């Protein structure tokens, strides 16, 4: 609500966004799309989102390969800040809604992944399906990791 786009993000969730930007830059991409957020979630390596994805066999190299196939490497590397796609912004908005509903005042890696699945229609969703990870199964893995405590 108040403040910066990223005020509520945990340290790990902030690192997801930093990594997403660098993953877009490495592909010579002109936006940070949902698939770069997916790459950042895995790349971050420690959070609930990375754990959920890797335990389903979704790998950083597998996602990078699928993105290069579907989207293709761009011609020129962007310099500076790379803007979000409209879909990636919607994912980030949904991540806040997921965190609020779950009773938290922070947005963690789990909430970004749940927001990504809820949007369910962009490049990340296309890649997860191509790799054999159904969106509902990814959601189930996250919820399982958040439950049972």
């Amino acid at each position: 609500p108040l403040g910066s786009m990223f005020e509520r993000f945990t340290d790990r969730a902030r690192r997801v966004v930093v990594l997403a930007q660098e993953e877009a830059r490495m592909l010579n991409h002109n936006y940070i799309g949902t698939e770069h957020i997916l790459l950042g979630l895995i790349h971050e390596g420690e959070g609930v989102a990375a754990k959920s994805l890797e335990s389903l066999g979704i790998s950083l190299e597998g996602v990078r390969s699928q993105v290069e196939e579907i989207i293709g490497q761009g011609q020129q590397a962007p310099s500076g800040h790379i803007p979000f796609t409209p879909r990636a912004k919607k994912v980030l908005e949904l991540s806040l809604r997921e965190a609020l509903q779950l009773g938290h005042n922070y947005i963690g890696t789990e909430h970004i992944l749940l927001g990504l699945i809820r949007e369910g229609e962009g490049v990340a969703a296309q890649v997860l399906v191509k790799l054999g990870a159904e969106l509902t199964r990814v959601r189930q893995q996250v919820i399982q990791l958040l439950s049972g405590y």
